[PDB]
C-alpha cells in the first residue's frame, strides 16, 4: 500500500485525540497530579536497526528480534546515535519536490521492545499505546500482528492494543519512515531528523470511561464572578446509575463541586447527546490566571456510580482567564497585553529534538528572568509537559499546528488544494483537541510559511467554531489575510516599509492604519538574533509602548540549533549546516538564538531583558518617577536601589520600597546630594531588586534598571607642567622620540607608529594603523555566498569597493618640536584601483608628561559604501589578565545595541572581552568608553573598542569558533566610530541610516599613556 | 483492508475533480458542443452477478467472466433488475447505526465489461475511465490488475487506465458495495438502491492538457459592461511555446478572444503558478442570463503551440449574471428574485435512479409550463446533463452536496466530529469543482438534515473563499445558523409559530424580524404535496409578495417516488414503502410529488401554477390593471383574453395585446357592459395567452388567469302555479309521496329518504343520509400507524371521538300536507358512548313542480373534534357517462386549495371526477357549486361535491389504488361544508383554523329535481 505516499491516508486504526489522560483510580491522586499506576512509561532501552528503505526490512523482524540490532535509548532521534546524518536545510525541501511521493531510498528505523503486561490490565478494560512523537510516519505491529499507522510527527498517535496483548511478555515492532507525504507539511527551518523522539506510554482505561472533557471559564463584567463549565463525554455502556462529578480545588480547599447523570440538553430535531453531560460551577471572586500571577485551580473529573463507587478520574489545572479582542486590542482579563515574546524550537545540542524536563525548566526560568512573558511554539505542537510548565510558571503561549510548506512554488500550492485539506485538517484539529484545556495557550496558530490557501480559511473557521475562547492567527499570504484575527508579520520593520509584491511587509506603525484596518498587530517573528545582532531592538519597544495596537512580538528565536560533534581528540565542538556531510544545506542559518545551544546567553539577551522591563522611569530634578507596566499585580516583591557615582567613583546610594499598583506611578525623591570632590560627570543608576525568591527567580534578582547623567563639572584645571621635555631624533628612516623610560618610533616610509618601548621592553607586535573594516557579522553577509554572491549585502559592497584590499599611501610625514613636546603629523590615502576611498590626517603630540595625544581627522568619499568602522588598530606585545574600563558595559555592546549597557567602571578577565559566536565575526565591542586600561597602558578619549587574542583577519577567515587560535600578544581595535550591527532580518541590509557612517568627515582624539 | 468501513479512505488512486471535459481536437466542434471522438460512452450491455457479501466473490472473476453472470444494461440500479429489493426508509438508517461499520451481509454487485481500445488511444496521451455515479462504493480492476476505489454515489470518480490497457480487447471488473461508510452520509428520504446508475465513459486527453478552467463574469454598476475572466490550469511539461486562447462567441459571432503563454501573477514569497494563466476579456452590453431569458455565450479554451498547432480544446456555455445578497435581499443582475421553486429527486418508476435526457426535458418543460423558475437538487449533485438543460432552458438551481445524516442521534453527531471532516469535505469540494462554471447554479447548499456541526462552518467558509460569486445556504441546526447566508427553513408556516426546543420553526413573517436578523428568507422546502395536499398554498404566495425579504421557496416535491410492480396478469401497479418486502419502511411517505411518477399531474400542480403566475391583476370598474412580476423581460409573447358570462352563459369576450415592461403596469378598459337579460351573477375571467411557441411551450399556452364577480341580478320572479299537487300516502312504516310518474319514500323508523322512483325505476342503492366523516387524507393521518397511534393526528381524534362509528338515532319524523306540497320533517342525533356528537334537523318540501327542497340545520357539540365535513350521501342506482356542473373547476378543488379553479359550466367524463392518488382517500371534490347534473338528476344550492364509483368506506379501507373496484351505481357526496386539506407538513395537524368546521351550528339547503 505505500500509505506513506498518499496524503489521503494519514493514519489507520488510530484512536481519537483528547486532552492528557492518566485514568486515576484514586481521586486524591488525581487532585494532586500524582503518578498514576494506570499510565506506564515504555521509555528506556529498546532494540533498533536501520535500513535504507522499507523494502529492505526482513519479514523475520516482525516476529523476532534481529540479531544485528543494537540496544539504544528511546526516545531519541536516530541521527543523534550516528545511524545517518541530520540535514540542515532552511526553505528548500530535503527531498525532491514531487508530491506526494518520496524517495525510494528512504531511511527506515526498525524499533522493537519486549515488555511485560500484567493480566490485571487484560482481564478488564482497554489497554492502549501512546507514541507522543514519531518522525515522520510509522507502522506498528504487536506480537507480529499489524495494528495501525500514523503521520504528523508532533502529536500523539494512540492505538488500542487490547486484543493484541497477552499476559506476560509481549513484543512491539515499529517501522519508522524518515520521509513520507507528511514531510510535505513539515518543511520548518530546522534540522531534519527522524525517529521515536517523544515519550511512549501504555494507558489502561476502564471499558466505561471518560473519553473527552473540555473546560471553559466565563466571567461577569468585572471578573468578580465566573462560571466554570465542564463538558464531559464517555465511551462504553450507558447506564442510569452512572454519574459524573466535577470538583474544583484551590490548593487544598474545595471551592465547588457538582454531580449529574449523563444526558445532555436537546441539540436538534433528533435529540441531544445521551453520552455527554455539562456541569456548571459558580465561582465567586476567582483568583485570575496571568503570566504575572499564574494562579491555578484543579478540576477533577470523576466517572462513578450513584452508589458511590469510582470508575476512574481525569483532571487538569485550570487558569481562570478570558482572552478576547475588542476595539482592536487583544485583552487578557479585560486589559491590553504587551507581549514580550520569543519563538522557541525544541532543540538540545546532544539529544537533537528530544526534550527533557530539566531543559524545559531551564528555558522557562531564563525566559522569565529575562523579562519574557510569552512563547510561540514555532512551528508545531510541543511535548506535552511544556504546556503544564507554562501554565504553572506563567507564560502566554501561541500553540501552532505542524503545517509548513515553505519550499512549495508558489508557497500555497498545497494549502490551496482541497486534496490536501484532510491532512491539514488533522494537524489543526488534533492539536486543539489535545491542548484546549491549558490556560497558558491564549492563541491558536494555523502553522507557518505555507502561503494563504482556502484550506487555511476553512480551518480558521473550524477553530473559531469549536473554541471561541481564543483568537486564531496565521501569518502566511501577507500577515493580514482573512485567516487571521491578528496582523502577525514576520520581520516587518518599525518605520521602514518593504513593499514586496503581493505580500508586502509594511512598517508596523503604518500597517495598523491602512485603510479599513482595525486589528491588533503582534509580530510572529522579529529581531532575528543570528550571531552579533539585535541591533535596533529598542526601536521596536519604543513603538510598542507608544502605540496601543502594537502589542508586541515574538523574537526569532530562543536558542541556537547547533549540534555537538567530536574532533579527532574527542573534544566537542558546535556544528551547523553542512557539518554532517548534509547537502544542500543552509550553513549557519540554523543559529539564530538569544542563547547558545547549552543555554549560555549571548550578549543580546541582556538587551532584550532591558527593553522588556516592566517598570518605566523618568527623572525630574532628583525626583524619580516609576511607572508600572504590570496589568494585574502590585509591586509586592520589589525595592528600588539607587546609586550616584562620579566617573565610576561611588558618591552615595540608597534603597526605597516600591509600592506601585498595576499601571500606576510612584514618586521617589532622592536625598540632597552633597557636592562632588572634583571635576567629572555624575551618573545616577537605579535598579529594581526583588528581595524575595519566587518560583522563577532567586532572592536579589534584578528585574529592571536605568541611568541618567546628573550634574557635570567640566575640568578647567590646567595640568601640572612637565618637569622634562621629550627629545626627537630624526633619521632618514625614522623619527624617534625619547622621554625618560619611554621611546616612540615613527617609520618615515610608512608614516605609522611602528614601535614603542617601556624600559627595554618593545610594546608592539604590529604597528598602529587606521582600520575601516570589520570581520563581517552574519547580518553583514546575509545570504551571500562564494558561489552566489549577493551584491546587495554589506559585505559584498565593501569587498567590491576594495575596502578590505586597500593599501595606505603616504602623503605626508613630518616632525616638529614645540616648547614642551614633539609633534608628528601624517596623512595617508587609502586607495583601490585608482580610487581614493579614505584620507586619514593625524597629529601625535608627545609631551613632558609622557602622554601621547593622537588626533585623527578622516575623510570618506561620499560615493564609497559607508565603512564598517573608523578607528585604529594594533597588536600589542603583551598578554594581560584583566581589562579595565570606564565606559558602557559590562557586556558586549554596539551603537544600535547598547541600551542595556551601563556607564560605570568595569573590570573583567580578558577572555570575557571576546564573545564566542559559533560563526566568528567582529565581536566584543564596548562603546562610550572614556578610559581603557590594559597591562601598563591606558587610553583616554571617547571611543568604542574591542580587545582579544584574535585579529580581525583571523575572525573573518575562520568559519567555526573551535578553529580559532590565540595569536601572539593582544589585538586592540580602538574606534572613533563604529557602524550598527542591524538584525531586523539577517538576509537583507538592516542597519538603519542613523547608525551608518555616512557623515563624510569624522574626527576623534585619543590620549595614550602609561598606567 | 475493508476500505468501505473507514471514513478516512474515501478513494484510492482517483484523479482530481474538474468541470465537464471532452478533449476536442478541433475548436469548432468545441464551439458547437458536438460529440467528441475522444469521449466514448461505455453504456450498454455489461455482465453482472450478485453476491451477498464481498467475501463471497470468487477470485476467478478478476481474470475472467463468471459463467453464472447475466447480461444487463448499464447504467442501472440492480434492484430494478430484481436482484435484491430496494428499501424505502425515510429517517431511520437502513443499516444498524454503528459507524463506521456496515453489515457483514453486504450485497455486492460484480459488473464487468469486455471492450476494445484503439492503439491510437494508447500510443500517446492519457486514457481515463469515468464513472458518473456508483452507489455506494466500489473497487475497480482492469485486465485483472487493481486500479483504485471510490465513494460518494453522486459525483463522478475517474481513474487513469493508461498503463493498464492494451490495444484490442480489455476487460474491466467493478465490485460495487451496497453499503459503506459513505452510506452514513447518504441517508436521504428516498429509495435505497445500489449499482452503476449513471454513465460510464472513456476520455482521452493529451499528456500536455487543460486540467481545469474556471470562468467568472463581473460587471459594472448598471450591467452595461462585463469582464469575463477565465483561469486555466495545465498538466504536462511546461514549454515556452505553449499558449492558451480563450474565445467568446455569441452564436456565430466572435465576441472577444485573448491569448497568453502560461505563467500567472506573483501570489506570495515563492512566486506564482507557472502552470496556470488567466485571460480577461471585455464585453460591452452583454446579453444577460436569467431564468426569464437564458441568453448564453460559448467560451472555448484552446491549448495550443505558438505556431498555431492545436493540442486540445475544452468549452462551456457561459451565462452573464451576478448573484449577490445586499441589504437583506437576494439579487440577480441587481433585481430581487422571487423563487417559484420546487425540490426534485432523480426518480423514474421503471428505471429507479437512472436519469435520461427525455425524462429530464419532460420535467423541465412541465416545470416552466407550470410557472416554476427554480429547482433545488434535493439532496445531492445531479446527473451532469441536468445543469446543461437548466442553463439552456432557464431555471435557477440550488446545487447540494451529497451529505445527509438525518438518522444519527443527535442529528449532528457526525457533522460536528472532526474525524468526518475529510469525507464531508470531499462531498462539498468535488461538487464545486465540477459545477462551478454553470450559470444556472446560483446558490450552493452544504447538504440536508445533518444538524449543524463545526464541519459545516469549515465548509461554508471554504466555499465562500473559493467561489464568492454564489451565496451558500444550509438548513440544518435551525435554518439560521452561521453556516447559511439565507434563512432557509423547511416547513415553517406563514403565520403560525412551531416553537420546538433548540430548532424552532418560526412563522416566516416573524422570523425575518427577530432581533438582530437581517438575511433574506427562502424556504428550502414547503407545502408538502403528499397525496391530496397543497392546502394553504395561497397563503405562502400572499406573504412572499407582501414581504420583500420573503423571496419564495422550493415546494416539496416534484414527483412521487412510486415504483412499478406487476400483478399476476402482468399488469403494472404503483408501489411504495414495504411493497418489496423492505422493512422497516416508511410506507407512502415516498410519494410527495406535484406529479405522479409517470409525470401525469396531481390536481395540486394547477394550484401551484396559478399562485406562481407572473402577472397580477386588479379590477376597477371597467378597468383591469395588469402588473408584471418579470424582472427583465417585456411581455412580448402575451395577449390578454377576457370573457364575461352569466352563470356560465357567455355574454361577451375579446382580446387585447399585452405590452407591459418588467415590474410595470398596463391599464385595459373593457367596453360598455350591455346589460344581461336574465337573473344570475355575471363573472369576468381573464387569461394570459402566449401566441407564439417558445423553447418550453406551444403556441396558445395559457400562463395566467383571474376571475371576478361583476353585477348580480337576484331572481325575484315568483315561479308559477303547479300543474299538479303531490299526494302523501301514510303507512305504519313509511311516508310516500307521489307526483306524476315519480315517487319518494321516507322510512318512518330510520327517518331517511330510502327510495325514489322515476316510473318504475328505483334511483337509490343506499338511502340519503348525513355524513360527517371522510376517508382520511395523508395529511389527516400524519405518521399515525395501527401499531403506533399518533393521538394528535386528525384521523385519531376523529376515531377516538366515535365519528366513524356514530349511529343515527331518530328523534322525529313527521309529515304534513301544505296547500301545494308535502312537507317531511326529521331530526336525528349521532351518538357515541352516550354523548351526542351531532344533531341534524331537516325538512323536505316536495311540490307540484316535482322539486324536492331539502333544508339541513346541524349542531356539532363544541367539545367534539371539528368534523371532516357536514353533508349528505347516497349510492345512486344509476351510472352515467358525464358529470356537468356550474361551480369551481374543472379539476379537483378543496376549501384551502381552490384558487386556481374557475367558476363556470364544466362537463367531464365521470372518471375525471375521481383523482387516482396512489394511497386512496377522499378525493375529487369540487367546491362552490350552484348546480350539479348527473343522468336525469339535478341538484341546485351552494355546496361542495364529489361523485365516483367508490364509497368513502372503500377508499378508507384500501391502501393502494390498484385494488379499488367500482361499486354498483354511483356514490354521491354533497357537502354543505368541508374541512380544509392542509399540507404545511404531513406529519402534524396542518389545517388552518379558518378552514376547520368549528362554528357549532351549520345550515345548508339543496333542491333535487329531475332533468
Ligand atoms: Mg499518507
Ligand atoms: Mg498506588
Ligand atoms: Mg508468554
Ligand atoms: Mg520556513
Ligand atoms: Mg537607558
Ligand atoms: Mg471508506
Ligand atoms: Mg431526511
Ligand atoms: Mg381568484
Ligand atoms: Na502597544
Ligand atoms: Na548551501
Ligand atoms: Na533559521
Ligand atoms: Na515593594
Ligand atoms: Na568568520
Ligand atoms: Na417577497
Ligand atoms: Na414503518
Ligand atoms: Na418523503
Ligand atoms: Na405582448
Ligand atoms: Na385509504
Amino acid at each position: 500500500r505505500r500509505d506513506w505516499e498518499n496524503p489521503g491516508v494519514t493514519q489507520l486504526n488510530r484512536l481519537a485525540a483528547h486532552p492528557p489522560f492518566a485514568s486515576w483510580r484514586n481521586s486524591e491522586e488525581a487532585r494532586t497530579d500524582r503518578p498514576s499506576q494506570q499510565l506506564r512509561s515504555l521509555n528506556g532501552e529498546w532494540r533498533f536497526a536501520w535500513f535504507p528503505a522499507p523494502e529492505a526490512v526482513p519479514e523475520s523482524w516482525l516476529e523476532c528480534d534481529l540479531p544485528e540490532a543494537d540496544t539504544v535509548v528511546v526516545p531519541s532521534n536516530w541521527q543523534m546515535h550516528g545511524y545517518d546524518a541530520p540535514i540542515y536545510t532552511n526553505v528548500t525541501y530535503p527531498i525532491t519536490v514531487n508530491p506526494p511521493f518520496v524517495p525510494t531510498e528512504n531511511p527506515t528505523g526498525c524499533y522493537s521492545l519486549t515488555f511485560n503486561v500484567d493480566e490485571s490490565w487484560l482481564q478488564e478494560g482497554q489497554t492502549r499505546i501512546i507514541f507522543d512523537g514519531v518522525n515522520s510516519a510509522f507502522h506498528l505491529w504487536c506480537n507480529g500482528r499489524w495494528v495501525g499507522y500514523g503521520q504528523d510527527s508532533r502529536l500523539p498517535s494512540e492505538f488500542d492494543l487490547s486484543a493484541f496483548l497477552r499476559a506476560g511478555e509481549n513484543r512491539l515492532a515499529v517501522m519508522v519512515l524518515r520521509w513520507s507525504d507528511g514531510s510535505y507539511l513539515e518543511d520548518q527551518d530546522m534540522w531534519r531528523m527522524s525517529g521515536i523522539f517523544r515519550d511512549v506510554s501504555l494507558l489502561h482505561k476502564p471499558t466505561t470511561q471518560i473519553s473527552d472533557f473540555h473546560v471553559a471559564t466565563r466571567f461577569n463584567d468585572d471578573f468578580s464572578r465566573a462560571v466554570l463549565e465542564a463538558e464531559v463525554q464517555m465511551c462504553g455502556e450507558l447506564r442510569d446509575y452512572l454519574r459524573v462529578t466535577v470538583s474544583l480545588w484551590q490548593g487544598e480547599t474545595q471551592v465547588a463541586s457538582g454531580t449529574a447523570p449523563f444526558g445532555g440538553e436537546i441539540i436538534d430535531e433528533r435529540g441531544g447527546y445521551a453520552d455527554r453531560v455539562t456541569l456548571r460551577l459558580n465561582v465567586e471572586n476567582p483568583k485570575l490566571w496571568s503570566a504575572e500571577i499564574p494562579n491555578l485551580y484543579r478540576a477533577v473529573v470523576e466517572l462513578h456510580t450513584a452508589d458511590g463507587t469510582l470508575i476512574e478520574a481525569e483532571a487538569c489545572d485550570v487558569g481562570f482567564r478570558e482572552v478576547r479582542i475588542e476595539n482592536g486590542l487583544l485583552l487578557l482579563n479585560g486589559k491590553p497585553l504587551l507581549i514580550r515574546g520569543v519563538n522557541r524550537h525544541e532543540h538540545h545540542p546532544l539529544h537533537g529534538q528530544v526534550m527533557d524536563e530539566q531543559t524545559m525548566v531551564q528555558d522557562i526560568l531564563l525566559m522569565k528572568q529575562n523579562n519574557f512573558n510569552a512563547v510561540r511554539c514555532s512551528h508545531y505542537p510541543n511535548h506535552p509537559l511544556w504546556y503544564t510548565l507554562c501554565d504553572r510558571y506563567g507564560l502566554y503561549v501561541v500553540d501552532e499546528a505542524n503545517i509548513e510548506t515553505h519550499g512549495m512554488v508558489p508557497m500555497n500550492r498545497l494549502t490551496d488544494d482541497p486534496r490536501w485539506l484532510p491532512a491539514m485538517s488533522e494537524r489543526v484539529t488534533r492539536m486543539v483537541q489535545r491542548d484546549r484545556n491549558h490556560p497558558s495557550v491564549i492563541i491558536w496558530s494555523l502553522g507557518n510559511e505555507s502561503g494563504h490557501g482556502a484550506n487555511h480559511d476553512a480551518l480558521y473557521r473550524w477553530i473559531k467554531s469549536v473554541d471561541p475562547s481564543r483568537p486564531v492567527q496565521y501569518e502566511g499570504g501577507g500577515a493580514d489575510t482573512t485567516a487571521t484575527d491578528i496582523i502577525c508579520p514576520m520581520y516587518a520593520r518599525v518605520d521602514e516599509d518593504q513593499p514586496f509584491p503581493a505580500v508586502p511587509k509594511w512598517s508596523i506603525k503604518k500597517w495598523l492604519s491602512l485603510p479599513g484596518e482595525t486589528r491588533p498587530l503582534i509580530l510572529c517573528e522579529y529581531a532575528h538574533a543570528m550571531g552579533n545582532s539585535l541591533g535596533g531592538f529598542a526601536k521596536y519597544w519604543q513603538a510598542f509602548r507608544q502605540y496601543p495596537r502594537l502589542q508586541g512580538g515574538f523574537v526569532w528565536d530562543w536558542v541556537d540549533q547547533s549540534l555537538i560533534k567530536y574532533d579527532e581528540n574527542g573534544n566537542p565542538w558546535s556544528a551547523y549546516g553542512g557539518d554532517f556531510g548534509d547537502t544542500p544545506n543552509d550553513r549557519q542559518f540554523c543559529m539564530n538564538g538569544l542563547v547558545f545551544a547549552d543555554r549560555t546567553p549571548h550578549p543580546a539577551l541582556t538587551e532584550a531583558k532591558h527593553q522588556q522591563q516592566f517598570f518605566q522611569f523618568r527623572l525630574s530634578g532628583q525626583t524619580i518617577e516609576v511607572t508600572s507596566e504590570y496589568l494585574f499585580r502590585h509591586s509586592d516583591n520589589e525595592l528600588l536601589h539607587w546609586m550616584v557615582a562620579l566617573d565610576g567613583k561611588p558618591l552615595a546610594s540608597g534603597e526605597v520600597p516600591l509600592d506601585v499598583a498595576p499601571q500606576g506611578k510612584q514618586l521617589i525623591e532622592l536625598p540632597e546630594l552633597p557636592q562632588p570632590e572634583s571635576a567629572g560627570q555624575l551618573w545616577l543608576t537605579v535598579r529594581v531588586v526583588q528581595p524575595n525568591a519566587t518560583a522563577w527567580s532567586e532572592a536579589g534578582h534584578i528585574s529592571a534598571w536605568q541611568q541618567w547623567r546628573l550634574a557635570e563639572n567640566l575640568s578647567v584645571t590646567l595640568p601640572a607642567a612637565s618637569h622634562a621635555i621629550p627629545h626627537l631624533t630624526t633619521s632618514e628612516m625614522d623619527f624617534c622620540i625619547e622621554l625618560g623610560n619611554k621611546r616612540w618610533q615613527f617609520n618615515r616610509q610608512s608614516g605609522f607608529l611602528s614601535q614603542m618601548w617601556i624600559g627595554d621592553k618593545k610594546q608592539l607586535l604590529t604597528p598602529l594603523r587606521d582600520q575601516f573594516t570589520r570581520a563581517p557579522l552574519d547580518n553583514d553577509i546575509g545570504v551571500s555566498e562564494a558561489t552566489r554572491i549577493d551584491p546587495n549585502a554589506w559585505v559584498e559592497r565593501w569587498k567590491a569597493a576594495g575596502h578590505y584590499q586597500a593599501e595606505a599611501a603616504l602623503l605626508q610625514c613630518t616632525a616638529d618640536t614645540l616648547a614642551d613636546a614633539v609633534l608628528i603629523t601624517t596623512a595617508h590615502a587609502w586607495q583601490h584601483q585608482g580610487k581614493t576611498l579614505f584620507i586619514s590626517r593625524k597629529t601625535y603630540r608627545i609631551d613632558g608628561s609622557g602622554q601621547m595625544a593622537i588626533t585623527v581627522d578622516v575623510e570618506v568619499a561620499s560615493d564609497t559604501p559607508h565603512p564598517a568602522r573608523i578607528g585604529l588598530n594594533c597588536q600589542l606585545a603583551q598578554v594581560a589578565e584583566r581589562v579595565n574600563w570606564l565606559g558602557l558595559g559590562p557586556q558586549e555592546n554596539y551603537p544600535d545595541r547598547l541600551t542595556a549597557a551601563c556607564f560605570d567602571r568595569w573590570d573583567l578577565p580578558l577572555s570575557d572581552m571576546y564573545t564566542p559566536y559559533v560563526f566568528p565575526s567582529e565581536n566584543g565591542l564596548r562603546c562610550g568608553t572614556r578610559e581603557l586600561n590594559y597591562g601598563p597602558h591606558q587610553w583616554r578619549g571617547d571611543f568604542q573598542f574591542n580587545i582579544s587574542r584574535y585579529s580581525q583577519q583571523q575572525l573573518m577567515e575562520t568559519s567555526h569558533r573551535h578553529l580559532l587560535h590565540a595569536e601572539e600578544g593582544t589585538w586592540l581595535n580602538i574606534d572613533g566610530f563604529h557602524m550598527g550591527i542591524g538584525g531586523d532580518d539577517s538576509w537583507s541590509p538592516s542597519v538603519s541610516a542613523e547608525f551608518q557612517l555616512s557623515a563624510g568627515r569624522y574626527h576623534y582624539q585619543l590620549v595614550w599613556c602609561q598606567k
